[PDB]
This record gives C-alpha cells, sequence and structure tokens, in this order.
C-alpha cells in the first residue's frame, strides 16, 4: 500500500539500530548471551511482512501534526512499532513450540533449528524483555511513557488468555466446544487486540491521545474489524488459492476453531455431524476431502460471502460514528492494507 | 526466624485475596480461562518457603514508620510480595520444562501433569502477567507504582540473560567453558538479582527510598551476599547432609556448572582433569562416587571452609560501610533466614 510501501523502507533499516542498542558492554561477561540475543532477534524479528509494526507509524503520521515530526518523534516511531514486531515474534516462538511445528513463514522454526530446542522457551521471553529495554531507552522522559508500558503488558496478558481459551477449546477430537460465542471470543483476545487495537493505540497514546473515549472508540471499531480478517483468514485457508494468500491451509488436518467448521456445525443434520466427527484431524487427505465437500455441500461460501458483505456495512457504519476524533483514513488504510 | 515467622500467617492468608482479585466475571465468555489460571496459580506459587516474597514484608516493616503501616499499606506489601513469588513461579515452569526435569519441591512438574504439556509456557507467561495486574490493581495511584514496575521488568530481563548464559554454559559435556569469572556471572543474573536485589528493593521504593546511590549501596550488598548462599547451595549439593537440607543433590549427574567443579578444575593435574571428564554427567553412581572422590581429594571443604570465613567478613563489612541509610538488620535478618 502506497502509505505502507512509503514507510516501510526507513523503518526496517531501523532494525539495525534496535540491534545495536540491544547489543551495546561496559560488562563483558555477558557478552556470550548479548550474541545469542543477536541471533534470536535476527531470526525472529525479521521476515514477516511488519503490518502492525508500520501501522504504528503510519498511524502516527497520520495523528499528529507534521510540524511535530522531527528526526527524534520518528525514531520513537520506529522503536514503538518494532516493539509490537517483538511482541509478535515473542508470540509465535512460543506458539510454534506449544503447537509442535516445524515451518514459520517457510524456514524452519526456530525451536527446531540443531541445538536451539525448548531453549527457545527463554528466547521467547527475550524478546518479550526486548520491548520494555526499547520504551525505557526511547521513550522514559516521554509523557506517554507509562501508558505504552501499560498497553503492552495489557496486550500480552489479553493474548495469553486467548492463548488459553484456545489451547482449552482445541486439545482429543470435541466439536462439542466448537461455539461461535467460544469462536468470537478467542479471536478478540488472541489476535484481535494486539493486532489491530495495539499498534493505533499506542499511536494514540504517542500523539497525546490518551482519554477513555477515545481509546474505548478505537478499540470498538479494531476489535470487530481484526474479527472480520480473522474469520477471512479461516475462510482463505480452505478456499483461498495459495497461490494467491502465501498459506497452504491446515485448519482441518490441525483440527483448529475455524469459522467454517463453527459454520458448519450449526447446519449440519445429525447425519453430517457425524460426518464431521468422522474426518477432521486426520492426516490423510481423502478425509480431508470428505470435510471441505461438507462444507461446499452446505454452501458455506455464499455464507462467507454474506458475512463479509454485512460485515462491510457494519465496519463503514462504525469509522462514520466513532473514528473522529481520528482521521477514518487510519481504519481504513489498515483495512486496505489487510485485505 | 522470628521476624518472618511472625509475617509468616497473614501473607500466605492473602493468597486467598490474590486469587480472588486476579479470577473476579463481567465477560463471561473468558470463564474457562479463568478457571485455568486459578488452577495454576494455586499449583504453581504454593508450597516453597516464600523467602522471596516475605523478604518484602519484613523489609517493608524494618522501612517505614510504624505510624504508617495502615491497612492499606500492608495489603500492597503482601501484594508486592506475591508478586515476588509470581516472578519465581514463572521462573521455575520454565525452568523445568527446559530441563526436563520430573519433580519440582518432591512433587509433579507443572508441565509434566497429564494434560498440560507445553501448554505450560502460556502458564508461564500468564505467572508473569499477574505480576503487571496485580501491580496496577493495589499500586497504580502510588508514586512508586513506575519504580516497581520498571524493577520486576529489569528483574526478568536479568534473570533471562543469566539462564541465556547458563544454557550456553551447561548444553554435550566441556568444562573448558566452566570458568569462575563465568561462574560469578551466571549466580549475579540468573539468581542474585531477583533472590536478593529485588525484593529489598521493591520494599525501599514502597518506603520511598528511590534514590540511585542508595539503591546502589543495597545492591553491592545483596549481590555479593546472593553469590555467597549459591555457593553455599552448591557446596551443601554433594556435602549437606540431605536429611539437614532437603534437597538431594545431583549438579554432577545434571552436569551443572556448580561452584564445586570450578574449583577442581582450577586445582586438578592434568591427570585428574582426565578422571572429571572421565565421570562428570554420567547417571550411574559408581561414576559419581569418582567425582566426590576427587574433590575430596583435593580437599574442597577446606577451601569452601575457607570461603565461608573471608566472605562473612567481606560481607559484615559491606554492611557496616553501606547499609545505612537502611538499618542493617534488613540485612542481617535475610542472611540469618537464607542460612
Ligand atoms: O497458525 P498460527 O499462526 O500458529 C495460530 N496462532 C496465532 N495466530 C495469530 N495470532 C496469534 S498469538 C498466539 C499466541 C499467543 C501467546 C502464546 C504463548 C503465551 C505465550 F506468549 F507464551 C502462544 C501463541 C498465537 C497466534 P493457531 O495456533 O491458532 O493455529
Ligand atoms: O476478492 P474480492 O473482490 O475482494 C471479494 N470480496 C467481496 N465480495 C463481495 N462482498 C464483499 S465485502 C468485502 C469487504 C468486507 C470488509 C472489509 C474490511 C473489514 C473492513 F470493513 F474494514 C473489506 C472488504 C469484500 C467483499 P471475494 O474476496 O469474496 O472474492
Ligand atoms: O465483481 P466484484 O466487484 O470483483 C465482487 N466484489 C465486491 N462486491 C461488492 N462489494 C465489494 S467491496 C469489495 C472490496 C472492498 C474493500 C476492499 C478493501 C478494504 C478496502 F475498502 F480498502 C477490497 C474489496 C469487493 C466487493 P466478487 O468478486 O465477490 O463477485
Ligand atoms: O535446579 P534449578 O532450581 O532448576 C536451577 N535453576 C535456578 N535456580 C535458581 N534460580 C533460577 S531462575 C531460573 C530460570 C530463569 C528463567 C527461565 C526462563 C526464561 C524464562 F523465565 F522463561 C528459566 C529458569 C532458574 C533458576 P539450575 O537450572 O541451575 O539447575
Ligand atoms: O554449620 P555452621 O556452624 O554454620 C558452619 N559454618 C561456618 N563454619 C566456619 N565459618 C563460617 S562463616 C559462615 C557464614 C558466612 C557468611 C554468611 C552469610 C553471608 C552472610 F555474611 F550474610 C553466614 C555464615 C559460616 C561458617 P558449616 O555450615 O561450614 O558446617
Ligand atoms: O564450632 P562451630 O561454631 O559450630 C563452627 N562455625 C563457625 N565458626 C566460626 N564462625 C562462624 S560464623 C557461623 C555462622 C554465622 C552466621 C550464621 C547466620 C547468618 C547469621 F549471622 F545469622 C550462621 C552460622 C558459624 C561459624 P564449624 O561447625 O564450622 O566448626
Amino acid at each position: 500500500s502506497d502509505v505502507y510501501a512509503q514507510e516501510k523502507q526507513d523503518f526496517v533499516q531501523h532494525f539495525s539500530q534496535i540491534v545495536r542498542v540491544l547489543t551495546e558492554m561496559g560488562h563483558p561477561e555477558i557478552g556470550d548471551a548479548i550474541a545469542r540475543l543477536k541471533e534470536v532477534l535476527e531470526y525472529n524479528a525479521i521476515g514477516g511482512k511488519y503490518n502492525r509494526g508500520l501501522t504504528v507509524v503510519v498511524a502516527f503520521r497520520e495523528l499528529v501534526e507534521p510540524r511535530k515530526q522531527d528526526a527524534d518523534s520518528l525514531q520513537r516511531a520506529w522503536t514503538v512499532g518494532w516493539c509490537v514486531e517483538l511482541l509478535q515474534a515473542f508470540f509465535l516462538v512460543a506458539d510454534d513450540i506449544m503447537d509442535s511445528s516445524l515451518t514459520r513463514r517457510g524456514q524452519i522454526c526456530w525451536y527446531q533449528k540443531p541445538g536451539v530446542g525448548l531453549d527457545a522457551i527463554n528466547d521467547a521471553n527475550l524478546l518479550e524483555a526486548c520491548i520494555y529495554r526499547l520504551l525505557k531507552l526511547y521513550c522514559r522522559e516521554q509523557p506517554y511513557y507509562l501508558n505504552l508500558i501499560e498497553l503492552f503488558l495489557q496486550s500480552s496478558y489479553q493474548t495469553e488468555i486467548g492463548q488459553t481459551l484456545d489451547l482449552l477449546t482445541a486439545p482429543n477430537v470435541d466439536l462439542v466446544r466448537f461455539t461461535e460465542k467460544r469462536y468470537k471470543s478467542i479471536v478478540k483476545y488472541k489476535t484481535a487486540f494486539y493486532s489491530f487495537y495495539l499498534p493505533i493505540a499506542a499511536a494514540m497514546y504517542m500523539a497525546g491521545i490518551d482519554g477513555e473515549k477515545e481509546h474505548a472508540n478505537a478499540k470498538k471499531i479494531l476489535l470487530e474489524m481484526g474479527e472480520f480478517f480473522q474469520i477471512q483468514d479461516d475462510y482463505l485457508d480452505l478456499f483461498g488459492d495459495p497461490s494467491v494468500t502465501g498459506k497452504i491451509g491446515t485448519d482441518i488436518q490441525d483440527n483448529k476453531c475455524s469459522w467454517l467448521v463453527v459454520q458448519c456445525l450449526q447446519r449440519a443434520t445429525p447425519e453430517q455431524y457425524q460426518i464431521l466427527k468422522e474426518n477432521y484431524g486426520q492426516k490423510e487427505a481423502e478425509k480431508v476431502a470428505r470435510v471441505k465437500a461438507l462444507y461446499e455441500e452446505l454452501d458455506l461460501p455464499a455464507v462467507f460471502l454474506q458475512y463479509e458483505e454485512d460485515s462491510y456495512s457494519h465496519i463503514m457504519a462504525l469509522i462514520e460514528q466513532y473514528a473522529a476524533p481520528l482521521p477514518p483514513a487510519v481504519f481504513l488504510g489498515l483495512a486496505r492494507k489487510i485485505y
């Protein structure tokens, strides 16, 4: 996206400084561990699309009078932006261990690299630690300092709670607990808060917008947005052309609590529920195709197509009603970019 | 200890409130995960001696004029005390995963309990999250609020760095990297900071003692103390009568970077180093006894006995020189209790 593609180069260049600062030796004793930290950051914070991190910068630009966007201010925006990317990094290193994943972004998951293993648990925590070190270094003197600390801490809590909810929901194959109230709730805590609310809110705080009604309004928009994109993500998992997407979907084999399956569960006859119990989770693809064919049989696409349309109207309506005092274009810019 | 045994009952009773607060449902959607959180706290924060947590309370009593030790103040001290215990809990859940431990306090490690597994990684992070939730709830309006947030965050960073250092130092059997500079450094980051500096410093902050020279002095004492007790702990591992201690030592089988082995390495002839390479790490006890007998051969006890004596004089000297403006008895009280 133009506004995101504009900001990107300078953002990703800043990562050099991030690492320099975080690894910079009045204490020689810890050199080796600091070396290890460099390895961990380089491997794990680098390679994504950086949509979350960039949203901090784009929003900051949109939210501050340009007279007050000096050298120092953007440094800070880049830093706070990278703080989000470290939070994501923390989450994914650990998620990959917990899920017993192999690949992450088409490359070997860190914990699987020869000689890392469960040491990766410590590594994940180091990534999280780095957030607060960066906040102290670049923002301790700023009025929004405490607000960001609390915002990040809270964002972690909410995600971990959501991860708990997901882990409870999807151990052992049981669809009885794959409700829509429960799906809506996993998505909200585990992805929407830190993926959609956090980056904008850090920018709002950075720009002196600290009021609770302001934040509540931003949140209301951003969470419903987050819900939409996860549902989209779940749709495209099975039906998206993977050359378009990037992912090759495995939510059926993985036994994940997908939007698709929740909907399928509200619609299936007792006969079909049995067919679902029969096929959801297996490696072998003859079973996997029996799930997709069931969904298709239930015209779940049309259900989705319907969901999208309703959702478009709801979202635009919320932005109308709740974006100001912020510019509509922070919301729209992000939507543009995540779609 | 009288001063610790005095404070204990009320402390441990407070844990009921901790849990009530941390699990208390305008959102019914997350009930199940909150339930899980209760299970995690109950299992993991309970059962230790609580020396770290209690040190916050004892020190608070020692450090505040009693006119200013109202109902509310102690609530807060209990809470901050429990924050330390949660930090320890976070560390140990994760350490046990990383070390592939079975038992912790003579009971099954959490991650080994049927149905937890690597979900424990999330659980560990929840324990850490709880620290900042408690700090917000009980101390957001207090002047020391930010100081404690930063103190806890920093304490986590230092420990994780130390854990990195330990993981690098003791993968694969190699004594070449078991130096004394390196031992002294692991102990400092991984145990001394959060076990000795953190609890006193939280109390200092709580009592309005925020100055850097004040804290630097406390730190100087408390780190050297921490070094002493870890070395003691390493000694008693092999030589302590385990009915006295509580632990049955396995630092030789576990291949840990013990004080004992570092010293043994500075003393061994090329002949004996070979005997050490020969026996350090094995399950079988004929090998394990060949290590103990080597240490004995090197009169490592007398070396230790010597270390203790020197260390006593050094510590008392530091307290003389650096305790005031604080009462000597916060240092001494703690020493009394950890020995
Ligand atoms: O296919 P994945 O990408 O692995 C997906 N997971 C997620 N997706 C988008 N955001 C988050 S945030 C998240 C997460 C958060 C916290 C943690 C653990 C607690 C911690 F941070 F240590 C682990 C994973 C997972 C997670 P799935 O597991 O639902 O299949
Ligand atoms: O490929 P597309 O042209 O994008 C088509 N998409 C749609 N088709 C019919 N109605 C809607 S409404 C819609 C939409 C809804 C919400 C949003 C984002 C959340 C928001 F409102 F911010 C963006 C686009 C897409 C959409 P397909 O992807 O289903 O093939
Ligand atoms: O024939 P098409 O136009 O390609 C049709 N698509 C749509 N139909 C009716 N409304 C919308 S709105 C929409 C859309 C809206 C927003 C966006 C991005 C977020 C934004 F507004 F910037 C992308 C696609 C597509 C879309 P289909 O392929 O589903 O048959
Ligand atoms: O015999 P153990 O008790 O397991 C001993 N370990 C420790 N001892 C006293 N304090 C700490 S603090 C600590 C630690 C800190 C951080 C972590 C990981 C980073 C995290 F918190 F996730 C794991 C363990 C271990 C640790 P050992 O592993 O040296 O044998
Ligand atoms: O059983 P014990 O009587 O305690 C005997 N202990 C000692 N023996 C000869 N010198 C010293 S000097 C000493 C000592 C040193 C430092 C400290 C703590 C660190 C401090 F200074 F705060 C406490 C006691 C113990 C100590 P043992 O345990 O070796 O059998
Ligand atoms: O014949 P013992 O007295 O039992 C002799 N022990 C000691 N010898 C010379 N200084 C100290 S100082 C000391 C000691 C000091 C402090 C403490 C706790 C920390 C305190 F000061 F409160 C415990 C023991 C023991 C101790 P041993 O058993 O090593 O032969």
